[PDB]
């Protein structure tokens, strides 16, 4: 009724158990909450789901074919009855404040809250987020249009007004950055009021020919998405120009068989945020920082 948790899942029955248990330890009245698990035509997870359902109002949906996270999430958005929807990937965990920390902002007039993200390089549980080897923390406020440049959060961090009621769904033609496209669909396409909640955190758990072709899917979907959704300030429209620069440097390294920094994208976001801010750096300066971020 109040909140629908949507968990797309695929061949990770055991991570899905951790995510569900992190819903069960929510500091929240469970009579107001439903959970929708969507098996994207992988190994069955009935016994995993029938276990948690002894406490949560849980629904298991079985896809007719492997549809990608877009098609699986959409299946959840279609039946989610909550005024509000909270996405949770099957390999991530909520903190117990995930809803008590976001719902007051939504009831107050927000349409879309994202919380802080801890990039967890060790597996954790919901009540033990702050016992993990935290590699990076994504905590960028919404004051600069960073989200217009490229994505800086993840669906496990998002609680938002019923997208089925807005008629806003995931694009099934995108297997990567389908979330970036969806966030802009809500914020621009449907004028959702985006608000950052920095007092709540999730734990997000995260070959050359292999790598070059992989990042190329990302750049090409990033161009697609940029073209579909123009930036809502001129500075952000200018700072998009440094993304193909960052890609070119990534490709250069990959071709020389040199590895990039572990979280070079997340170091890149910090450079792009800087470039969007009060004293504006010259492009040669950003370029030098994109270097360090990637080295
Ligand atoms: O065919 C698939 C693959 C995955 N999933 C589920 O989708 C979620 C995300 O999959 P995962 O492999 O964990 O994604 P990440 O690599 O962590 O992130 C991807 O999905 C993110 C949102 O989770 C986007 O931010 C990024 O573009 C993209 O890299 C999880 O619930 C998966 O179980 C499906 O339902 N179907
Ligand atoms: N604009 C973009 N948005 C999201 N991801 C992007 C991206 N450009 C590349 N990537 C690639 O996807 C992974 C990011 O964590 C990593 O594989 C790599 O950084
Ligand atoms: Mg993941």
């Amino acid at each position: 009724m109040l909140v629908s948790v949507i968990i797309p899942t695929y061949n990770r029955p055991e991570r899905l158990a951790v995510a569900l248990q992190s819903v069960q330890t929510l500091d929240f009245d469970s009579e107001q909450l439903e959970v929708i698990v969507v098996n994207d035509h992988g190994t069955p997870v009935d016994d995993v789901v029938e276990a948690a359902g002894r406490s949560l109002n849980v629904r298991l949906i079985d896809q007719p074919s492997q549809s990608g996270p877009s098609g699986a999430r959409n299946a959840g958005l279609e039946v989610a009855r909550g005024e509000y929807v909270a996405f949770l990937d099957d390999d991530d965990v909520f903190s117990p404040q995930h809803l008590s920390g976001t719902l007051p902002l939504l009831k107050g007039g927000a349409d879309f809250v994202y919380v802080n993200i801890n990039i967890a390089r060790t597996r954790v549980t919901g009540t033990t987020i702050a016992d993990a080897e935290v590699l990076v923390r994504l905590e960028f406020p919404y004051d600069r249009g960073l989200l217009d440049v490229t994505n800086h959060f993840a669906p496990s961090a998002v609680v938002c007004r019923s997208p089925r009621s807005a008629g806003a769904f995931f694009d099934t033609a995108l297997g990567v950055e389908e979330d970036w496209d969806f966030f802009l669909r809500l914020a621009h396409g449907h004028k959702y009021r985006v608000v950052h909640q920095p007092e709540v955190a999730i734990a997000l758990h995260r070959p050359t020919s292999d790598d070059i072709a992989a990042l190329k899917v990302y750049e090409d979907n990033w161009h697609l998405i940029c073209e579909r959704w123009p930036a809502a300030t001129e500075r952000a429209e200018q700072v998009r120009r440094f993304m193909p620069v960052m890609y070119q440097m990534a490709y250069a390294s990959f071709e020389a068989g040199v590895p990039l920094d572990h979280h070079y994208y997340e170091r890149t976001l910090q450079v792009l945020y800087r470039a969007l801010g009060d004293p504006q750096p010259s492009p040669a300066q950003v370029e030098d920082e994109l270097r360090a971020a990637l080295e």
